């Protein structure tokens, strides 16, 4: 009996997700405070981003491979969770 097989993710874009560590694309997307999220892709160079990730669902998905999320400010009058950085090419060397 090899260990339990309690690991059932692998999932790709455009389907139903609970948590964002279930699909291959690791970005469980949130349709703004309502909680009903669909898996998206990571985000682009000059894209809102995430600074920080939790074990669950994002609202905007952190930045690719070689990039970095630039979380400096971004609260021009803020109520509700609209705090997010941009993507760009700091982290490579």
């Amino acid at each position: 009996v090899p260990d339990p097989r309690g690991i059932i993710i692998n999932l790709d874009e455009g389907e139903l997700c609970l948590n964002s560590a279930q699909c291959k694309s690791n970005c469980c997307q949130h349709d703004t405070i309502l909680s009903l999220s669909r898996c998206a892709l990571k985000a682009r160079e000059n894209s809102e981003c995430s600074a920080f990730t939790l074990y669950g669902v994002y609202y905007k998905c952190p930045c690719e491979r070689g990039l970095t999320c630039e979380g400096d400010k971004s609260l021009v009058g803020s109520i509700t969770n609209t705090n997010f950085g941009i993507c760009h090419n700091v982290g490579r060397s």
